[PDB]
């Protein structure tokens, strides 16, 4: 069991497009009828004219394995952040079905339960200082080695790139969502805020009392273990 994201919200949207695609099948759309492993949950722009980012059920066989660059693809983290995954839609042959209410109740629901109160809090600093941001501890611009509490802005991360966010701890944990630390422009698109971040993080209330020692999971809550006595 790794330190890491499990990636659930991601997760429970892409089954349930696999069974919206199939339901559709059933309801005579041809080009819906297709084995699970052809149906992703995005969000993204559609075809032409469907210009907002939206949640929608992809066929992945109509998908573009580049995009440039308005049109790109994005999957969630467990915290319900939108963050850029590989790919992108063709505006003209797009092969979707969008389902935002349903796949953002899901998403709603799945925060309660997979989001980690601290990252949370550190997410909130930097969506109140810098609208869009989300919190990682990663890479900036043109240096792929430090890494730092920074306010991102959500279209510069990799979502195939895990990099530092806090568990329902407070302690380490990795997250789908980081930086490669190259010398594009997206690279620049951070705040760095160490001393704010921290303090976001530092200010949330333990779900385990004085007198337990907190193990993060990738679910909430924690375990809290009874603290061992002079024994
Ligand atoms: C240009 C952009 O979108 N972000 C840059 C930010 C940003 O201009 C400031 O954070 C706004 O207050 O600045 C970066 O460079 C920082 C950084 O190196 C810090 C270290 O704490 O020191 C400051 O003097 C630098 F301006 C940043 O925050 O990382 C670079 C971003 O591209
Ligand atoms: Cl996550």
């Amino acid at each position: 069991h790794s330190p890491a994201s499990g990636r659930y919200i991601q997760q429970m949207l892409d089954q349930r497009c696999q069974e919206i695609a199939a339901e559709l099948c059933q309801s005579g759309l041809r080009k819906m009828c297709v084995p699970s492993s052809r149906i992703v949950a995005r969000n993204a722009v559609g075809i032409t004219h469907q210009n907002t980012l939206q949640w929608r059920c992809f066929d992945t066989a109509s998908l573009l394995e580049s995009n440039q660059e308005n049109n790109g693809v994005n999957c969630v983290d467990d915290c319900g952040h939108t963050i850029p995954c590989p790919g992108g839609v063709h505006r003209q042959n797009s092969n979707h079905a969008t389902r935002h209410e349903i796949l953002s109740k899901l998403v709603e629901e799945g925060v309660q339960r997979f989001c980690s109160p601290y990252q949370a809090s550190a997410n909130k600093y930097c969506n109140d200082k810098f609208p869009g941001t989300i919190a990682r501890r990663s890479k900036g611009f043109g240096n792929n080695v430090e890494v730092a509490w920074r306010c991102y802005e959500k279209a510069s991360l990799l979502y195939s790139v895990y990099a530092e966010c806090a568990s329902n701890c407070g302690t380490t944990w990795y997250c789908p969502g980081g930086r490669r630390g190259t010398s594009t422009e997206l690279d620049k698109r951070h705040y760095t805020e160490e001393e704010g971040i921290r303090q976001a993080i530092g200010s949330v209330d333990s779900p385990c009392s004085e007198v337990e020692v907190c193990l993060p999971k990738d679910e909430n809550p924690p375990l809290c273990l009874d603290e061992s006595g002079q024994i």
